[PDB]
């Protein structure tokens, strides 16, 4: 049992909140393969299997997690953004994505490409899109993002709670520029 509990903290921290520091990269819905959980697990615990890992599942008394198929999730608790239910956003028009200036050559090139994970991040919210920028530099720029754009090219927006957006992409032509 403590073996499970110390194996079960470790997928918690790796399933909600910084899967990137184990190289994994979570699908919209949160979901990482297995095989990937059970090797970044075995890292640290190398007794880690993946029929260890499916017990903790099952036997979880919370519900903690979730496999389906091959793929495992942390059902709540997440702090980076994510669309448990894929739920799409069909409304909005415009999104917001704020860069610090150092980064606008290549964004402006390039768009909004995933890196870390499988998904960028935008929001509804000019402000907050501002905000979300200042925390990684100074002199930020808005990005105005046309979703009917990124709909007409067929990258489904989801929701990720409140007025956090998420999409695969955004290409250069759905992006222009203000403060
Ligand atoms: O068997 C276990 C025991 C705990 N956990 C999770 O490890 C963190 C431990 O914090 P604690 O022990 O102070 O409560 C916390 O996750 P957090 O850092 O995301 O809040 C908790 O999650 P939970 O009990 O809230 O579901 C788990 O996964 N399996």
């Amino acid at each position: 049992k403590p073996e499970r509990k110390r194996v079960s903290k470790l997928m918690a921290y790796i399933l909600r909140h910084s899967p990137e520091e184990f190289g994994l990269r979570p699908d919209v819905e949160g979901f990482v393969s297995l095989n990937e959980l059970v090797n970044a697990l075995k890292t640290v615990y190398p007794e880690v299997t993946e029929e260890f890992v499916r017990e903790i599942v099952e036997n979880d008394p919370k519900g903690r997690y979730e496999i389906r198929g091959d793929r495992i999730r942390a059902r709540y608790g997440h702090s980076f953004p994510v669309s448990l239910d894929h739920e799409e956003d069909t409304e909005s028009r415009f999104l917001y994505h704020g860069t610090p200036r150092r980064n606008l050559p290549s964004i402006l090139k390039e768009g909004l490409k995933p890196m870390k994970r499988q998904y960028v991040h935008v929001s509804t919210d000019k402000i907050e899109a501002l905000e979300t920028g200042r925390r990684h530099g100074r002199e930020v720029v808005l990005l105005v993002i046309d979703a009917e754009c990124l709909r007409k090219r067929g990258f489904k927006i989801y929701k990720a709670g409140k007025n956090v957006r998420i999409v695969e992409r955004v290409p250069p032509d759905c992006i222009t520029l203000a403060v």
